[PDB]
């Protein structure tokens, strides 16, 4: 019942001798991947992994890495990826609340990051080497499995970025999993020949695509090393000399990728995805000659959801369409469907949908609602997130539930005045926020970067937005910055952006 298995499996016994690693002039075979993976998996087996049992990974963005999540999976388990850089705190809350069963991980990481009080798995031990490199590396028969994997089995639990609050652990089902990727194969026709990049870090769940993708349909992962992730010229480099189609990151990432490597991005596959994308950037990323396609969805269901081409810079709010087995509701405050072209939060229903928030089972049910269009024991996401439909069936990002009640009896689209802020030639990057420093006196506050070569000056700034937008939308005060404040996982961090006297 665990096809994800069989399908991987699948692809391996059908492209053994191709290349599926790529890590800084090593390649692995998909042979050499699942023998090396088989032989993990039975060790795994034996140190307690079973089905909905979590094995925690702490290891490098590396061939290591990759080869341990797949492990992970055929030995029936569900991983949770630990970061080696983190705090040991971040790790020991996430090791308290998953409980995982084993620790895979490397003797090079400082033995302190790693006593965390699981059973070690470690990989470059004199011993576990042997033991290991010891193992029959055949694919496993279910008998050789603790017990058969169905399809409700965890696949992975990834941990959520709370607003400065408890983190809360996401459950992804293996049939979520499984109908992401078989989904991505089919919009992005990836297969042999393909080459993807794999640089985004682990503990972030938009590298899930970039993990398995590649396994999946027959592609080749290039794994950018450790120290090209914050490099955005050597990424481009490595995207240059490795003659990489596809890549995936964040608009935050994605600019930076075009202010220093510009030449990467000709006939590069751009995936975008995870905060808004500008048309600023849309219409830079395309005169760069990149093919760009953007992706939207919660991690609460699997990755992306929804995936729309973008075929100019109208369309940088256009998420799209849904992916398959998918269904996007965009209902009211007592749960009914909108006309068309009518506002209203977007609830996602159907194979992605998560199990639910690891045994924070009080907040489940306030985001996991039953889904009112489906069955029995069905649920559906509440994103949090409100949208319009186009005439052409596709679906605009309109913004988010809260940040909507009106700012001094009028509504703010706080990206119109970012769109207008980001036509001065003096200005790179635009960031608007509704502020409150003193409570009461809601103001709005915008935040520019400077263009190469060019000082904003913050005062004509606001003269150049009142000719362009109604008087309540133009802000209190602009705000010029050097560079603006990023989230661990390389996204805009408007809390954290100063406030104005
Ligand atoms: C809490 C954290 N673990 C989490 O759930 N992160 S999340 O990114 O998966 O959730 C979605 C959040 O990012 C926004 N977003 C993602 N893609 C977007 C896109 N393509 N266009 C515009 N907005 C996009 C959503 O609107 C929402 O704000």
């Amino acid at each position: 019942v665990n096809m994800l298995v069989k399908a991987l499996e699948e692809r391996a016994d059908a492209v053994p001798d191709l290349t599926a690693l790529e890590c800084e002039g090593v390649e692995l075979t998909f042979r050499a991947v699942h023998e090396r993976a088989n032989r993990l998996a039975r060790h795994l087996v034996a140190s307690g992994v079973g089905p909905d049992r979590v094995v925690a990974v702490m290891l490098p963005r590396s061939t290591d890495l990759l080869v341990t999540l797949l492990a992970v999976l055929k030995a029936g388990g569900a991983y949770l990826a630990l970061d080696p850089e983190h705090p040991a705190e971040r790790v020991a809350f996430q090791v308290r609340d998953a409980a995982p069963v084993v620790l895979v991980t490397s003797a090079r990481i400082d033995a302190d990051r790693t006593d965390l009080g699981i059973a070690r798995v470690v990989l470059d031990d004199p011993g576990t080497a042997e033991t290991l490199a010891a193992l029959p590396a055949g694919h496993l028969t279910d008998a050789e499995r603790a017990a058969p994997a169905g399809p409700e089995d965890l696949a992975y639990v990834i941990y959520t970025s709370g607003s400065t609050g408890t983190p809360k652990g996401v459950e992804i089902p293996v049939r979520a999993l499984h109908n992401l990727l078989e989904a991505m194969r089919e919009r992005l026709s990836l297969g042999p020949g393909d080459r993807m990049l794999s640089v985004t870090t682990a503990t972030f769940d938009m590298s899930v695509p970039e993990l398995f993708l590649p396994y999946y349909t027959g592609a080749r992962a290039v794994i950018a090393p450790r120290a090209t992730g914050q490099d955005p010229r050597e990424l481009g480099d490595l995207i240059v000399r490795r003659e990489i189609g596809t890549a995936q990151a964040t608009p935050t990432h994605w600019h930076m990728l075009a202010t220093v490597s510009p030449e990467a991005l000709r006939g590069l596959r751009i995936l975008i995805g995870g905060e808004a994308l500008s048309e600023k950037l849309a219409a830079t990323l395309l005169d760069l000659g990149a093919e760009v396609v953007q992706w939207y969805g919660p991690t609460e269901t699997t990755v992306w959801s929804t995936v729309h081409p973008v075929t100019g810079p109208a369309d940088a709010a256009v998420i799209g369409k849904p992916l398959r087995n998918t269904r996007l509701y965009v209902l009211d405050e007592d749960l009914v469907p909108v006309e068309q072209g009518t506002e209203g939060e977007l609830f996602i229903a159907g194979a992605g949908v998560a199990r639910g928030y690891l045994n924070r089972p009080e907040l489940t049910a306030e985001r996991f609602l039953p889904d009112r269009f489906g069955t029995g024991d069905a649920l559906m996401y509440r994103t949090g997130d409100v949208v319009r439909m186009r005439p052409d069936g596709d679906l605009e990002y309109v913004g988010r539930a809260d940040h909507q009640v009106k700012l001094h009896g009028f509504r703010v689209e706080l990206g119109e005045i970012e769109a207008a802020l980001e036509r001065s030639e003096d200005v790179d990057q635009a960031s608007a926020t509704v502020r409150e420093d003193r409570p009461g006196d809601r103001r709005l506050v915008a935040y520019v970067t400077a263009a190469t070569g060019r000082v904003p000056d913050v005062r004509e700034l606001r003269n150049f937005v009142a000719q362009t937008l109604p008087l309540y939308m133009v802000p209190t005060a602009v705000v010029a910055l050097e560079e603006f404040p990023l989230t661990p996982n390389g996204k805009l961090d408007r809390k954290a952006l100063p406030a104005p006297v």
